[PDB]
């Protein structure tokens, strides 16, 4: 019956389900919504309440978190009928942790605060595993008071939170992080393929990389699977590619030339054309491997 | 007067001086040669013997290590007058740890074994600091017996040794490692600049990167200096760029398309054109920053 | 005005001030009480509310945490006039994280639940630094529902929480942990002194210990200070000694013979007799050093 | 046929076999001796030469390492017929890494240098696993020149070497380290048993210890086995007990009172009386557990 804290939560995709389940397992009362109903099953079994629409979650909860798959979903959840905006009022807090561009979060911000609500964007660095382990890095921006009030939730969701100032700053920081990631994954893939094609062991290359100055969790975690041509989706390739595009648009906006990000972006497009959009972004190595 | 092991050592550049000093500090008798004489001062003060030419070092020592700045130097030391080849004979071992392409090490191998000697290529992963700390990763190939006999030295120089089979394999593995490194440094630089140009803190970006899935010693170690526009040479940019070229030539040879490495290579060329060839390879960020 | 969670908090000693400040810095609304008023200054400056008695904190807050210096304080806060018990009623939760023996927590439990409240004991492993960093280990027992509801707070206070079953189990686990600690500190001290008296460097001994199978944060953190005869109190010696006594009483109760704990206990008594009770428990080394 | 370095090696017990095999696997030529012949099988299969006596090993090798099971063995190998001393002469180096008391190493030193040889004591911190992994900590004393010349071998055997000055200092440092270890193991055992007898999980206690300020490799590595009453010998209990005695004798010599070491010593004696001398020293927990 009683709890210390309660939150609404919208979106039960890979990250959403992991994050909401983490909150539930950590003593939060959670009320969830998802467009795909079956996704709610596991949360219900762990005590989650369920509402039929984002509007109902907002009406019910003072603080609501959203984790949607892409900018179009994030906007839809806010502006469509039965959406967040129709139940926003004084006292309501909305924290969108979806990965979007600044123009998207700014649009949501204007609408939410226009109706008397408070808004924080809280995009995260870290994939499915970190999400389950509460090891995400929160890149927050927007209403500073709402940010601070949300720290208890952010402390369960992640291992560190950054407040980056005005709305848009979080979005921009997140895109930059994912851009480096996309570029790195490409650099990595090129080396793995070059090793293999040159008569070497890509597995040995991986051991060498994991011992030296470039060693990182991504190489460690993705490498062995990539070498087996196995790409179960933790971060779908189509989303990574979209993020590269959004990062390059920020580059466009600020007149920053980024040839490596641009080349990596095109490689992800090629991977999509190979029908790999729904696989892990590490599947981009298939674009490098393709031959005949 | 007495020692457990003795070695000859050619080349006292950044890596050479660090590696030879490590051997001396670790109880090896070392006899060194360098074209720049003053470089020998510090080694002499720590008990190193000195010879006037590579030929003399070879004549004196059963096992000789070489660490030269580039493929042209590595070849010169072997084939020029007063060079290694003229004192090579049965019982002599030559271990070239210079970073070169396979065609270079193969050429040296044929010449050395042709005169009855044994040859190992032992290029290393890891820069100046690892070299001083004996934390290098040895990527050896060539004479397996000589490799094994050299393990005691490799155990002082590095924290791990790989035997990769026939001559050329070490060279190829090393180029692939440096190619990823060059590409990564570019990806990194693009993000740091995009953060700055977008009104964010590149320092905060760095903190975020150091906490997440991409965290690595290179970002950690180079990042803060790059953000201060400080590029003291640990691995000169001109050498990194040459390595990118050599990696891309291996790609050419094996018909592997590598757009990200190729783009990074061109960025390093631009950095050279900005007069940054003698600075650390992390100076490539200046090529991304350049505006007016 | 608004917050996600609010808690009452009793006790602003070394651990209490560190823990309550951690909650405040992490977005919790906190209402504090301490017998020493000046201790409240720093919390007030960070937004804490203040009440005149534990009774008032309980009346005001649904969930209240207590961190008191010793079993006598823990009982007093509950049973004395103006104490916790007089405002306990249905819906009230009390979480005592003080270090006490099972008989103490059991007494508090009976009284609290007798008045319709719920009770958890949540003693912690980890000193002042972990407390500031939210790196404590929570050893909880008692009302399982209240435990679960308290996880959001425990997640800020510590890095891991254990539920150990019925009331008393947490107390017992905590005493056992502190007993090993006390014994270890004694073993450590004996070695440091023996090194010094035998003509060796206690600093070198410390380096050796920190590299081997016994390496631990306590040796690392306390060692250098001990070698300088510096004992600023993180965990006062008088409290450690009392804990040894309580652990030995549990041993007495269960007919477990513990000669090493018993010897360490007597060494702590000797340290107290040297007037060192208010210093860090690492001051026990002075009992080993004493000579003439 | 050819090698960089060669060494003699006496003693193929738990540590001796691990250390000599490490040298062989690392390119050293090794000539071994052991009183138990079958122990030599595995070394022979990896290329080791074998001699019939320590005298023959010394005659053959300029540098000889010894790792014997106890002070009596260490002395016997040196002074008995067919022993080390009869082939010691100018140019010969003897490095005894056995765990002994200062009086033992001093006796060996006088005899060896008296015959024109050089002597180093190099007792090690770290058990069987570290020995196989070359992760030992070398506590050297004696001839400084011989120490330095031996660094290449010590760099393979261990991860760090300390030079502690005159003969005896290494012995004393080693005894102090093992004394803390013995005392710690006792403290640990008492807690594990108290947890179990008090109705708690000793496994949970172990998890708690491994997360906090006392966390160390010994607890981590021994704990799970101890909780299963499994004591395969890595460091035989009879040797640990003897070491406690030797440490207490050093305490006696320097008038240092060490009640915790003294109590732990007596617990090890009780374990021996239970017939546990040949098991791992972690078997001392059986002395705490014993009841009826
Ligand atoms: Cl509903
Ligand atoms: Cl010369
Ligand atoms: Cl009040
Ligand atoms: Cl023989």
């Amino acid at each position: 019956g009683s709890h210390m804290m309660e939150v609404g939560f919208l979106g039960l995709g890979i990250m959403g389900k992991a994050m909401s389940m983490n909150l539930l397992k950590n003593g939060f009362k959670v009320t969830v919504w998802n467009r795909t109903l079956s996704k709610c099953d596991e949360l219900v079994e762990h005590g989650a309440s369920v509402c039929e629409s984002p509007a109902e979650v907002i009406k019910k909860c003072k603080y609501t978190i959203a984790m949607l798959s892409d900018p179009c979903a994030a906007l839809s959840v806010v502006f469509d009928k039965g959406g967040v905006l129709e139940q926003i009022c004084e006292g309501k807090g909305y924290i969108d942790m979806s990965t979007v561009d600044a123009e998207t979060s700014l649009k949501i911000n204007e609408a939410i605060t226009g109706k008397g609500g408070r808004f924080v964007e809280g995009p995260v660095s870290g994939s499915k595993k970190p999400a389950e382990d509460g090891q995400l890095i929160i890149l927050a921006a927007g209403d500073k008071a709402l940010f601070e009030e949300s720290i208890p939730a952010f402390d369960v969701l992640g291992k560190r939170s950054f407040y980056l100032g005005q709305v848009g700053n979080g979005a921009k920081m997140k895109l930059i992080v994912n851009m480096i990631m996309g570029s790195m994954m490409n650099a990595f893939s090129e080396g793995l393929v070059l090793a293999d094609k040159s008569g070497l062991s890509s597995d040995t290359l991986l051991d060498i990389l994991d011992l030296g100055a470039m060693t990182n969790p991504m190489f460690k975690g993705k490498g062995p699977s990539m070498n087996k041509s196995s790409y179960p989706p933790a971060f779908p390739l189509k989303h990574q590619q979209k993020d590269m595009r959004l990062a390059l648009a920020l580059g466009d906006e600020n007149a920053v030339s980024m040839p490596v990000a641009a080349a990596a972006n095109e490689a992800f497009k090629k991977a999509r054309s190979l029908g790999l959009g729904d696989l892990d972004f590490s599947a981009v190595i298939e674009a490098v491997k393709f031959s005949r």
